[PDB]
């Protein structure tokens, strides 16, 4: 490790663990180094060669195979009491949280180019056996240069099956009512949530509910400028019942996801 990777500051410590800045030696390739204690671990699992690793390994290699919108896990190790992550690190990079605090609600255009990177990157993860968990403003990152968003944090993740998930240890203010009320919900259709909440953040600069009587409530009140067909769009991804809520191909076809700008042109118009 340390002669291989040079260790550098802290880049954050919130949700994902121990992040640091790194540089690979060999062609000074940025690098993100998480740490993680084994006592910290709640949710472990098996490589393909069957060795047991962090979930969060796991599901990192099955969605690291290709190019896609979400980080890649490039190595990683075991010591005595943790295990290290090497990770892509986009460079200038900043997380949709920032990025939304400091500008305001998005415009349109800007929210329809990103949330539909979004999407494309949790079709990615669905089509890799993989379920996210934690979509949030958070958890995405913003290649500035490139107008690229990645998706980050496998520590809540899980494998995509199509029965009932009983656990769930994310952002409460994502989880949907059937997560609420009945500690019960399937994974595409509670990961659409999370993309309602997503994309009223994104156009409203906050999300739409705090409390629990909010979200068993299901009204949407907008406190911004929304086109009526965004808004149709995010009241449906929210809809109470999960089985009125539009799958991916829906969502896609839905009017207002026509006619997106390239991540190029994103970073030209309102990135640079
Ligand atoms: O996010 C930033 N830099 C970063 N680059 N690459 C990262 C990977 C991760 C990361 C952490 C855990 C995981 O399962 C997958 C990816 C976190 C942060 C990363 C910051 C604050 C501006």
């Amino acid at each position: 490790l340390e002669s291989q990777y040079q260790v550098g500051p802290l880049l954050g410590s919130g949700g994902f663990g121990s992040v640091y800045s790194g540089i690979r030696v060999s062609d000074n390739l940025p690098v993100a180094i998480k740490h993680v204690e084994k006592d910290r671990i709640s949710d472990w699992g098996e490589l393909p060669n069957g060795t047991r690793v962090p979930m969060e390994v796991v599901l990192l290699k099955k969605v690291s195979s290709g190019f896609s919108g979400v980080i890649r896990l490039l190595d990683w190790f075991e010591r005595p009491d943790s295990f290290v992550l090497i990770l892509e690190r986009p460079e200038p990079v900043q997380d949709l949280f920032d990025f939304i605090t400091e500008r305001g609600a998005l415009q349109e255009e800007l929210a329809r180019s990103f949330f539909w990177q979004v999407l494309e990157a949790v079709r990615h993860c669905h089509n890799c056996g993989v379920l996210h968990r934690d979509i949030k403003d958070e958890n995405i990152l913003i290649d500035l240069n490139r107008g690229e968003l990645k998706l980050i944090d496998f520590g809540s993740g899980a494998l995509l099956k199509d029965t009932v998930y009983t656990d769930f240890d994310g952002t409460r203010v994502y989880s949907p009512p059937e997560w609420i009320r009945y500690h019960r919900y399937h994974g595409r259709s509670a990961a659409v949530w999370s993309l309602g909440i997503l994309l009223y953040d994104m156009v409203c600069g906050d999300i739409p509910f705090e409390h629990d009587e909010e979200i068993i409530g299901g009204q949407v009140f907008f406190r911004q400028r929304v086109s009526s067909e965004c808004q149709h769009l995010i009241r449906w991804c929210l809809a109470l019942r999960p089985s009125d809520r539009p799958t991916f191909e829906e969502i896609q076809n839905h009017p207002w996801m026509q006619d997106v700008l390239l991540p190029q042109e994103t970073a030209e118009i309102h990135l640079h």
